[PDB]
């Protein structure tokens, strides 16, 4: 089973992958379009094996390699059993993904389950942990500090 | 499985070989130098021998910050390999001995580490496909793009490891 991390550039997807995999699998920098290739890591939580999949931040890109990466990101989404929609919490106060980026949500395969991840809690000062918005699971965490990531782990085990 | 690290100059065809070995389009391939920066890992089996095939950023003095980091990571993979496939673009040099091609690369490798020299783009150079030896190193001529000579590589990996 496959969990895809997807969202805008610099949301912290690669930072999250590395937190979940417990190794420095993906390059992380503040440059949008750092990740282009699809990065896949095998993990387990508690008897449950899954593939965690990091992808290029979604946009209309003039960088050819990044454009290909973005096409591949959408292809990963097509095959996902769950998507983690990573959001830079510093960029917006909205919590409902329909307010955050309605085109992304509308484009997702029908009934692919979505978890909304508001990252960079360390900057915003948001309360860490889980809640629900319009029926979507919502988690506030810091991929950089690890603060809140166990709540993501338990969530994956319970939900899938 | 044992770690086989694909290393060499940019555009040699490293990702093209990863994809040929893995039997899927795991890495992005383009005519642009510095396409791969992140380390890519593909687990495969050759006649029931498992192997971890590792693709890396082409080694150069890169201006791009992420490519520079990818190049650092490439040397970290090399340091920890069980074997290195030294990928050489046959269209850019007729030298076959790695000591003539890039002595600094060869000298920097960990003492015990076996290397297989791979002369890619045989479809272009018209080099005869298959296996030979240069200064004690296995030397294989193949084309990652057409797949010609890749079976020779798979067989060598099985026999040698
Ligand atoms: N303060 C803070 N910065 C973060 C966090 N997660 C990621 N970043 C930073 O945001 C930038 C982009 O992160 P990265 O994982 O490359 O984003 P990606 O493009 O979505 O994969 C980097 O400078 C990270 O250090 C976080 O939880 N807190
Ligand atoms: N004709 C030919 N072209 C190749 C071969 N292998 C790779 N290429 C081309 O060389 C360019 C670079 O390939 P790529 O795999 O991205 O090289 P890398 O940067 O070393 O990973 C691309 O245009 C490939 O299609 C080959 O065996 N024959
Ligand atoms: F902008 Al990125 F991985 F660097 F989505
Ligand atoms: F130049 Al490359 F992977 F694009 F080594
Ligand atoms: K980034
Ligand atoms: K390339
Ligand atoms: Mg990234
Ligand atoms: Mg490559
Ligand atoms: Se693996």
């Amino acid at each position: 089973m496959k969990v895809v991390i997807a969202g805008r550039p610099n949301a912290g997807k690669s930072s999250l992958l590395n937190a979940l995999a417990g190794r420095e699998a993906a390059i992380v920098t503040d440059i949008a379009g750092t990740t282009r290739d699809v990065l896949r890591e095998h993990i387990h939580i508690d008897g449950m094996p899954l593939h965690i999949i990091d992808t290029a931040g979604l946009r209309e890109a003039s960088d050819e390699v990044e454009r290909i990466g973005i096409e591949r990101a959408w292809q990963e989404i097509e095959q996902a059993d769950r998507v983690l929609f990573m959001v830079d919490g510093t960029t917006t106060d909205a919590v409902d993904p329909a307010e955050i980026w309605p085109e992304f949500i509308a484009r997702l395969p029908a009934k692919l389950p979505i978890t909304v991840v508001r990252n960079k809690a360390d900057i915003t000062g948001e309360t860490l942990g889980m809640s629900e918005v319009n029926g979507h699971a919502l988690i506030r965490l810091s991929a950089r500090t690890g603060e809140g990531v166990d709540v993501l782990r338990n969530h994956l085990k319970q939900s899938m």
